């Protein structure tokens, strides 16, 4: 159909974090095949406030 748009992608970005293998489903269909959508980095989403919360013990 067509490419995301930079309000709901660039909010993914950093949910990379908070996903953990869902947002790489958006990384890859957005990073490598059209990331003119948003302008910010993929480094950018480094560190968030969702933490993995999986190795939590």
């Amino acid at each position: 159909g067509s490419n995301p748009d930079p309000q709901e992608v660039q909010r993914a970005l950093a949910r990379i974090l908070c996903a953990l293998g869902e947002l790489d489903k958006l990384v890859k269909d957005q990073a490598n095949a059209g990331q003119q959508e948003f302008k910010l980095p993929k480094d950018f989403t480094g560190r968030s406030k969702c933490r993995s919360l999986g190795r939590i013990k």
